[PDB]
């Protein structure tokens, strides 16, 4: 079995946007926009991770006793599992992809505080 | 809503990338797995940022500043139904006697971070 890759995008919301509006946009607008492209270009699995009012009390309880500075601050993380980075590169060159998803970034992301990572993964489902 | 507890690991100050990832893959992850199973973790993922993936990462993130690249060596992700699963495991003294000393063989604990999120997942 060939190693799968994970492309993660760490997203910080706009400073004046509420967490509510950020996560509602991501779930109700951006994800429906993204999913047909992800499927078309062969992304295997797509996960959206939310650090919002629902999870933050659980995070605080779990990480109690650790410094607050050790908690990752990003509002949303997008993970794309792929067999090859060519999948992502091809989608990012799709002209309809560029003309619809790029303007939508301005509705939820501060693109001056985005980070990314491309890793290979070992997965265990129990 | 399923939850994801992610641990972002910075390797030991003077350890080789190769030695770090061999230790994670051959020793630490297999050692963790019986306890994760016992306490009801759904899925466990180890993400490696090493010599195999870095050429691909550099290619993919070309045109982005170097500082936009996450610098962690390894990320551990545990999918759970509740935080109590992890909290219960973290109080198992067999788990603590067995696994805590191992952290010193691959992790710089001063530079590590964690995150607990809720997730939406799509499979195509």
């Amino acid at each position: 079995p060939n190693r799968l890759l994970c492309f993660s995008i760490y997203v910080t919301k706009k400073p004046d946007q509420s967490e509510e509006d950020h996560h509602n946009h991501v779930s109700k607008v951006n994800a429906p926009m993204m999913i047909p492209f992800l499927k078309k270009y062969g992304i295997v699995r797509y996960t959206v991770k939310h650090n919002d009012a629902y999870s933050k009390p659980k995070q605080a309880a779990l990480m109690a006793g650790q410094p607050e500075e050790n908690v990752l601050a990003y509002d949303t993380v997008f993970e794309m599992i792929v067999k090859d980075i060519e999948s992502i590169q091809t989608m990012q060159k799709d002209e309809e992809f560029l003309r619809t998803t790029i303007p939508d970034h301005f509705n939820f992301a501060d693109m001056t505080r985005s980070k990314g990572s491309l890793t290979w993964i070992e997965e265990f489902t129990f």
